[PDB]
């Protein structure tokens, strides 16, 4: 699809059986959810944005059908405000950045 | 331009006679350029992000020209780490998100 950025880019996830909606950002090298039940082995990890740093526990190789498209990567769960869909994945599902 | 997400969507910008790289961040709702001199009458504000709230200046029609593209906002000054182009402009210059 097409979105123009008038309003935030929200898109419907599903993680671990779960439905989601999740921020869709190139200015996220990583993706990051907000504490979520997820099946499996994580590693700590620690991430900064703005403000500073938060501990997310790294799970690897989940599956999620962001809007229809599946890909599998890296996903880090922890005290997020919002859902974030980062690089590692939006290459995945081909999204571009077009001006 | 079409821009593919493997690395970093940075770009050139020129603010207050001053050449920059920001990121162009469908992620963000407010453009926040890191700490430089800029003319102007400012406000204090605070700006969420995941580690923690930032005090930022707020001042208004900033011209800022985004690869070669003019646009005026609302640019915020503050202790980014990285410099962000938000939506307030990315709207402005025309960028949409497409996969
Ligand atoms: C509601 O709060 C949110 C909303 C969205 C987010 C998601 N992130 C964004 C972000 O912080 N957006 C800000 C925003 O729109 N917040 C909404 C907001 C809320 C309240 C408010 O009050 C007036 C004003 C506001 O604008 C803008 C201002 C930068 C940006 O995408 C933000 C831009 C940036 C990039 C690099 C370093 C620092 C900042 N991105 C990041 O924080 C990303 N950081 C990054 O990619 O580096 C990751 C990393 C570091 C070290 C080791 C491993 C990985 C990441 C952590 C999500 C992966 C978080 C919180």
């Amino acid at each position: 699809p097409q979105i123009t950025l008038w309003q935030r880019p929200l898109v419907t996830i599903k993680i671990g059986g779960q439905l989601k909606e999740a921020l869709l950002d190139t200015g996220a090298d990583d993706t990051v959810l907000e504490e979520m039940n997820l099946p499996g082995r994580w590693k700590p990890k620690m991430i900064g944005g703005i403000g500073g740093f938060i501990k997310v526990r790294q799970y690897d190789q989940i599956l999620i059908e962001i809007c229809g498209h599946k890909a599998i990567g890296t996903v880090l769960v922890g005290p997020t405000p919002v859902n974030i869909i980062g690089r590692n994945l939006l290459t995945q599902i081909g999204c571009t950045l077009n001006f």
